[PDB]
């Protein structure tokens, strides 16, 4: 019933995640000079190192809040692809499925512990 703890559980997630080779083409903001359309299709661009920042800097206020961040690396990949078949695409399906997987426990943890509080 820590109400705190996920913190450090993202940031040690976020820390496999960066370790992951599948999560390379993600860790930094899209390259706009390799993908010069990429602002074209992508309104949002979001990547892990921004993820990691914005938490260190404690601006977010629940892990619901990482999650939807996380998601929205994922989403744009899917998005910006040309393909579904694609190497980058396919890295951020692997990865999402790592990430949902991992991210599961956290979000329970968390909502019980904000359950127990207001009881
Ligand atoms: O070239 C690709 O397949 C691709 C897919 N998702 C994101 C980016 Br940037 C590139």
């Amino acid at each position: 019933y820590d109400i705190q703890a996920w913190k450090k559980q993202c940031e040690e997630l976020l820390n496999l995640i960066f370790q992951c080779e599948d999560s390379e083409p993600f860790r930094q903001p899209v390259d706009l000079l390799e993908y010069p359309d990429y602002r074209d299709i992508i309104d949002t661009p979001m990547d892990f190192a921004t993820v990691r920042e914005t938490l260190e800097a404690g601006n977010y206020e629940s892990p619901m809040e990482l999650c939807k961040d996380v998601r929205l690396i994922f989403s744009n990949s899917k998005a910006y692809t040309p393909s579904k078949r694609s190497r980058i695409y396919s890295m951020s399906l692997r990865l999402s499925a790592f990430f949902e997987e991992h991210i599961s426990s956290v979000l329970s943890d968390y909502k019980s512990a904000l359950r127990f509080h207001k009881r």
